[PDB]
C-alpha cells in the first residue's frame, strides 16, 4: 500500500532529459539575460556548442523540483543563499577551478559558495540594495528612516510620494528589520545555529513596526510590488526607491535624474541589507559539466563576458578582480559596496528556503494588517 501509492515505487528517471552537446542556462528575469545570451552566442560561434538562456518565473523553486528528476538547465544562476539547499539535495556538482582561476576572484566571494567544505557554484557578482533617489524631487536623500514621513507629507502636496519599493519580497524590507538587531541565523564558531533565529527580537520588531506605521499613515501602500515601485520611480512619481544594481539600466532609460546612495539609518543604526553573491551552479544531472566549466571560466568570468552582461543589466560589484577595478570608478557601485559593508552576507544553509518563506508571510501579513507585528514575527521564529 505504502510503496505502490508513492511515485518512488520502482521509479527510475528517464535518460537523456538534459541534451548532451549544448547548454541550457536559467537566470532571473531582472538580470541581464540578453547580455548573457550574447556571451552564449560567442561561445557557440567559437565552439559550435549552442547555448540557450531562459528566465523562467520562480526558477528558484522550479529548479529543485525538476532537477530532482534529472531535468532542468545545465547551469542555474541565483544569489548564493539558495545553493546550500540544492547541494544538500544532491542537485549541484562540486566545481573544480584550479588555483590560477580561484586567484582571479575575491576570496570572500568563494566563501559565499562554499558548503560543507566544497565549492558548489561560481561566484559572479556581489549584490546589495541601495537607496535610489530622484535628484530633481529630492536633491538630498534622507539620512534617517525617521524623517521619511515628513518628506512624504511635503511631496504629497505636490502630488508625489517619498518612497516606494517592493513590499512583497522580504529581501527589500530586511535592511530595516536587521538595522537595530534583527537577524536570520546566528553565525557562531564556524556554523549557523538553525535553532537561533533572530526575526522576533526587539530590533526586528522595531523595524517592521516602523514599516507598518508608514503604511498605516498612508506613506506607503501594502500591495506595492516590484513592478509598481519600479514604474512609479521611473515615471518620476515617487522620490525614492530601494533596489539593486540590476535596476539601474531601466532608470538610465527613464527621464529620471537619479543618484544611488547609502540606505537611511534606523534608530541611529545603519540599515543592514542582506548581501547576495550572484552565483552559477552546475546541475548534477548535466551530461555537459565540462562544457559548463569551459563556458563559465573562459567566457563568462572574463572582462569581455562580464562586460556583455553588465551592459544589459549592471551586475554590481563583480567577483572578478580585473573587471571590478575597471568599474570601481562608478559612484553607484561605491554606494553598493558601502551598503554591502554595513550588511551581512546571506547564509547558504538548506534552511534558508523555509526562512525566507516564513519572513515573506510575516512581512506581507504585518504590512497588510492580516496580523500584528508581534503575531507575525512570532510565527516566523522557529
Ligand atoms: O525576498 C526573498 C528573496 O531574497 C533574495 O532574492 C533576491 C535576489 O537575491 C536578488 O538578486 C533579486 O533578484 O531580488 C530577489 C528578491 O526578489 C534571495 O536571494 C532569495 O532566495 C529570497 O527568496
Amino acid at each position: 500500500w505504502e510503496k505502490r501509492m508513492s511515485r518512488s515505487s520502482g521509479r527510475v528517471y528517464g535518460s537523456g532529459k538534459i541534451e548532451e552537446g549544448k547548454l541550457v542556462i536559467w537566470i532571473n528575469g531582472d538580470k541581464g539575460y540578453n547580455g548573457l545570451a550574447e556571451v552564449g552566442k560567442k561561445f557557440e560561434k567559437d565552439t559550435g556548442i549552442k547555448v540557450t538562456v531562459e528566465h523562467p518565473d520562480k526558477l528558484e523553486e522550479k529548479f529543485p523540483q525538476v532537477a530532482a528528476t534529472g531535468d532542468g538547465p545545465d547551469i542555474i544562476f541565483w544569489a548564493h543563499d539558495r545553493f546550500g539547499g540544492y547541494a544538500q539535495s544532491g542537485l549541484l556538482a562540486e566545481i573544480t577551478p584550479d588555483k590560477a582561476f580561484q586567484d582571479k576572484l575575491y576570496p570572500f566571494t568563494w566563501d559565499a559558495v562554499r558548503y560543507n567544505g566544497k565549492l558548489i557554484a561560481y561566484p559572479i557578482a556581489v549584490e546589495a540594495l541601495s537607496l535610489i533617489y530622484n535628484k530633481d524631487l529630492l536633491p538630498n536623500p534622507p539620512k534617517t528612516w525617521e524623517e521619511i514621513p515628513a518628506l512624504d507629507k511635503e511631496l504629497k502636496a505636490k502630488g508625489k510620494s517619498a518612497l516606494m519599493f517592493n513590499l512583497q519580497e522580504p529581501y527589500f524590507t530586511w535592511p530595516l528589520i536587521a538595522a537595530d538587531g534583527g537577524y536570520a541565523f546566528k553565525y557562531e564558531n564556524g556554523k549557523y545555529d538553525i535553532k537561533d533565529v533572530g526575526v522576533d527580537n526587539a530590533g526586528a520588531k522595531a523595524g517592521l513596526t516602523f514599516l507598518v506605521d508608514l503604511i498605516k499613515n498612508k506613506h506607503m501602500n501594502a500591495d506595492t510590488d516590484y513592478s509598481i515601485a519600479e514604474a512609479a520611480f521611473n515615471k518620476g512619481e515617487t522620490a525614492m526607491t530601494i533596489n539593486g544594481p540590476w535596476a539601474w539600466s531601466n532608470i538610465d532609460t527613464s527621464k529620471v535624474n537619479y543618484g544611488v546612495t547609502v540606505l537611511p539609518t534606523f534608530k541611529g543604526q545603519p540599515s543592514k541589507p542582506f548581501v547576495g553573491v550572484l552565483s552559477a551552479g552546475i546541475n548534477a544531472a548535466s551530461p555537459n559539466k565540462e562544457l559548463a566549466k569551459e563556458f563559465l571560466e573562459n567566457y563568462l568570468l572574463t572582462d569581455e563576458g562580464l562586460e556583455a552582461v553588465n551592459k544589459d543589466k549592471p551586475l554590481g560589484a563583480v567577483a572578478l578582480k580585473s573587471y571590478e577595478e575597471e568599474l570601481a570608478k562608478d559612484p553607484r557601485i561605491a554606494a553598493t559596496m558601502e551598503n554591502a559593508q554595513k550588511g551581512e552576507i546571506m547564509p547558504n544553509i538548506p534552511q534558508m528556503s523555509a526562512f525566507w518563506y516564513a519572513v515573506r508571510t510575516a512581512v506581507i501579513n504585518a504590512a497588510s494588517g492580516r496580523q500584528t507585528v508581534d503575531e507575525a514575527l512570532k510565527d516566523a521564529q522557529t
